[PDB]
C-alpha cells in the first residue's frame, strides 16, 4: 500500500490511537480512534480493510481481555465492530492467508492458548482450526508461500525460542528449526523467503539482535541487530523494507522507528512516533479520505 497504520498500544494505560505513517514524505496522521483502547493487539490488513485483533484494555478501572475484531475503513476514516473471536486473546499473532485471517496463541487471564481460529471475512465468522503443539502468547506470526508459522512467545512457564508452522491444506502444525535466540514479544515478518524475528524478551533482558529463518535452507541466521533493545514492538514490511515500530527497552518506552534496508544489511531511524508506547498493532494499506 502507501501507509504504515499503528493502532492501540501501551503507555501508562492501553491506549486507543490510529496514527498513520508516509514513509515517503516522513508524515504522521492521527485517524479516528479505537473505539476500546488495547494493547498486545495485532493488525492485518484484508481487501483494503485493516483488522485490529485481540488485546486487552488496561485501564485504571480495570483489565479487560479483548476477543474483539475491529475493522477500519480508511475510506470514511471510522471503525466498526466485527465478529468477535471465540476466546479473548492477549498478546496475540495473527497472519493473512487466502482473503483469511488466522488469530494465533495469546492469553485470556492466565488461560496460555494454542488454540488458533480463522476468520473469514465474506461470512464475517471466525472458526476453530488445529491448536498448535505449543501454547503461545506474545508470539510472532509470518505467512510465507500460504504457510503460516508461529514463533516465539511465552507457554506460561518458559520463554520460548521454538517455531512451528502450519499447512493449511493439512489443517497440521509441525515444528520447524528453532531459533538461535529466546524471543517473546518479538516483531515477526517475512521479507523475500525469509522470516524475521526481531528482538523480544528471552527472559533477562530485551533483545536488538535479528535472525532470519530461510525456508530452503531451514536454518535461523542473524542480521545486523537494531540501534535499540526492544520488545513488544510493532513491525511490518513496506517496499522492501522491514519498519519496526516502539515497543520497551527495559527502561523507557520508545518512540524510535527502525528501518532495516536488507541490501546493505543496516538499521536506520527514519522517524519518531507521536509518543513511545509498546504493545502496538501495525500493518500497510491506502491512503484514507
Ligand atoms: C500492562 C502494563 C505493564 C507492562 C508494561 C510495563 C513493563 C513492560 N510493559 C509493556 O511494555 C507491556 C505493555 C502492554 C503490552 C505488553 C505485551 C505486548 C505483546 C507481547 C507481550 N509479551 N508476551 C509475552 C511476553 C513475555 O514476556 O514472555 C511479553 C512481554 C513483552 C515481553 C507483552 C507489553
Amino acid at each position: 500500500g502507501r501507509l504504515i497504520y499503528t493502532a492501540g498500544g501501551y503507555f501508562r494505560q492501553s491506549l486507543s490511537y490510529l496514527e498513520a505513517y508516509n514513509p515517503s514524505n516522513g508524515s504522521w496522521l492521527r485517524l479516528a480512534d479505537l473505539q476500546v483502547p488495547r494493547s498486545g493487539l495485532a493488525g492485518c490488513v484484508v481487501g483494503g480493510l485493516l483488522y485490529a485483533v485481540g488485546g486487552r484494555n488496561n485501564s485504571p478501572d480495570g483489565n479487560t481481555d479483548s476477543s474483539a475484531l475491529d475493522c477500519y475503513n480508511p475510506m470514511t476514516n471510522q471503525w466498526s465492530p466485527c465478529a468477535s473471536m471465540s476466546v479473548p486473546r492477549n498478546r496475540i499473532g495473527v497472519g493473512v492467508i487466502d482473503g483469511h485471517i488466522y488469530a494465533v496463541g495469546g492469553s485470556h487471564g492466565c488461560i496460555h492458548h494454542s488454540s488458533v481460529e480463522r476468520y473469514e471475512p465474506e461470512r464475517d465468522e471466525w472458526h476453530l482450526v488445529a491448536p498448535m503443539l505449543t501454547r503461545r502468547i506474545g508470539v510472532g506470526v509470518a505467512v510465507l508461500n500460504r504457510l503460516l508459522y508461529a514463533v516465539g512467545g511465552f507457554d506460561g512457564t518458559n520463554r520460548l525460542n521454538s517455531a512451528e508452522c502450519y499447512y493449511p491444506e493439512r489443517n497440521e502444525w509441525r515444528m520447524i528449526t528453532p531459533m538461535n535466540t529466546i524471543r517473546s514479544g518479538a516483531g515477526v515478518c517475512v521479507l523475500h523467503n525469509c522470516i524475521y524475528a526481531a528482538g523480544g524478551y528471552d527472559g533477562q533482558d530485551q533483545l536488538n539482535s535479528v535472525e532470519r529463518y530461510d525456508v530452503e535452507t531451514e536454518t535461523w541466521t542473524f542480521v545486523a541487530p537494531m540501534r535499540h533493545h526492544r520488545s513488544a514492538l510493532g513491525i511490518t514490511v513496506h517496499q522492501g523494507k522491514i519498519y519496526v515500530l516502539g515497543g520497551y527497552d527495559g527502561h523507557t518506552f520508545l518512540d524510535s522507528v527502525e528501518c532495516y534496508d536488507p541490501d546493505s544489511d543496516t538499521w536506520s531511524e527514519v522517524t519518531r512516533m507521536t509518543s513511545g508506547r509498546s504493545g502496538v498493532g501495525v500493518a500497510v494499506t491506502m491512503e484514507p479520505c
